[PDB]
Parts: structure tokens; sequence; C-alpha cells
DNA sequence: AGGTAGATCCGGAC
DNA sequence: GTCCGGATCTACC
């Protein structure tokens, strides 16, 4: 799930899991677990803590307990739910936290690519992998200016630096497209080279673009398609090691 | 010193 | 077999 999705979850499972307290921790593929890098202690520490709230930075959900918080991320896959410990798992479970009231927060992921990490909470966000996240995109502490001095300092395309996590948190590559797209920016070029118009321009897109989303497509996934907005064929290319959309005539 | 590319995980899809 | 992907983590200057 993208930034928008990981919000709902935020939201949505929040209520359905608040003031529950851990009796048991279950684990069936220990990977996902990155710290404690022990799945046993992992479990054993979640034990007899309450769930007190559900934060998100990026796309990280930060469950608070009350002494640890454990900070979660579902990659392209990974899904929660909670029911009762009374029915049959379904495909994919590997990791159940069991609540004392007989009901569960189940995590499913087919790709198992999810990571888990818990830790006391005033040292979460000094560890990874909240450690060196930048700004919300939709805080005032991603600005033009903030923009503008990670883009002068790189050699790096603009495709590049948007999906980096430490220039802003969680921004998919769907919306980086979907971004440079609506600010005439192709994705291959670099960093450095857009002018100061440019960079505010392209911040403003990124805020409407997964602020709208937060609250159809242009160009992600309708390569050979025409663009919505002049008809010319989208193209599909490699930037920055990821499948990249953009209208060849509309974004310079 | 520290940017930055390459490697990595995993199992559906084509 | 091959491709693909978030955010590390490792290694090359
Ligand atoms: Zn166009």
């Amino acid at each position: 799930p993208e930034l928008p999705e990981v919000e709902t979850i935020r939201r949505t499972l929040l209520p359905l899991i608040v003031g529950k307290t851990i009796e048991d921790v279950r684990i069936f593929w220990p990977n996902i677990i990155r710290h404690p890098r022990d799945s046993e202690a992992f479990a054993a520490r979640m034990i007899g803590q309450t769930v007190r709230g559900l934060e998100r930075r990026g796309k990280f959900l930060k469950f608070l307990l009350d002494r640890d918080a454990l900070i979660s991320h579902l990659r392209m896959e990974g899904r929660y739910a909670v029911a009762s410990a009374l029915e049959p798992l379904e495909p994919h479970t590997h990791v159940v936290f069991c609540f004392t009231d007989g009901s569960e927060l189940r995590y499913r992921d087919v790709r198992k690519f999810g990571t888990m990490h818990v830790y006391a909470k005033e040292e979460a966000d000094r560890r990874p992998p909240l450690a060196e996240l930048g700004p919300e995109p939709l805080s005032p502490a991603f600005s033009p200016a903030v923009l503008a001095e990670r883009a002068v300092k790189t050699k790096r395309s603009v495709k590049a630096l948007l999906l980096d996590c430490t220039v802003v948190a969680g921004f998919g590559n769907i919306y980086v497209d979907e971004s440079l797209f609506r600010a005439g920016i192709l994705p291959g070029r670099p960093a450095a080279s857009l002018s100061s118009k440019e960079i505010e321009r392209l911040h403003e897109e990124m805020v409407a673009t997964i602020g709208e989303a937060v609250m159809h497509l242009y160009v992600y996934g309708r390569q050979g398609n025409p663009c919505k907005r002049c008809g010319t064929p989208i193209e599909k290319t490699v930037v920055a090691g990821r499948g990249t959309h953009y209208c060849p005539r509309c974004q310079r």
C-alpha cells in the first residue's frame, strides 16, 4: 500500500485494537522480524502490553504499546486484519498478535516483504527504520526550500531524489510519476538542473497529488495509451532502477 | 568523508 | 527462467 492507504489503515485499525492487551505473539515467518533479531525475544517482550495508539510516518505504521513501539512496513502487499482466535487462519498469515479478549491482529503478506522492528518507545525515532526519515510530504517541514536544498546538492535524477526516504517520507513510485507529469518535468532530469520555478511547481504538484489521494491516473501504468491531456502515447522506461511512465510531449 | 550504485528479499506473472 | 519492488545494508571511490 501507498501512503494514502497506510493512512486509511491507521485510521481504521486503531479503534479495532486500542485498549486490547497482548497475551501471545505467534510468528510463522521469522524473517519479518528485524529487531530484536531473535523472533522469540520479539514475542516475549510484547506479551502483557496494551495497545495505546497507532501513528504513521511515511508508509511505516507505529503501534504504541505500554513501554514499546512496534514499527511496521507492509511494503507492496502486506495487510492487517482483526478477527476471532476461533476461526481458521487466512493464507499467508505470518505474524499474529493474540489479545486477551480472544481477538487477534493478523499480519498477512503473500510476498513476505514487510518488516517489523520493536524498540522502547523513546528510542524508536532514533533507530532504524525511522531514524533518517525525511518530512511528511503534507507537512510544512517539506518545503520548496528543502526540496531545492536537496536537489542542488546531488547529481542524481529528479525521480531518484523523490524516491529517497531521507528527502521526503514515503512518496511512492506512482505518486512520483503522476507528480512529475502534473509539473511538466521529465523523470530522467538531473535534480540539479531544475530551476526554482520548476522546484516550486514540483513541490506544489507533489502536495496536491498526494493530498487529493489521502483525502484517475495520467501516466502510471498507462504505457501505450494516449495521454489524457494531449493524446500522445504514454511511454515507459527505467529511471532510478524503477518502471517509469511519462508523456514525452508534455514533460520537459 | 560520504555520496551513490548494486545487491537483497520473495513468489506471482508472463 | 525472468522480471519486479521499498528501504536497507554493503562496497566502491
Ligand atoms: Zn501529454
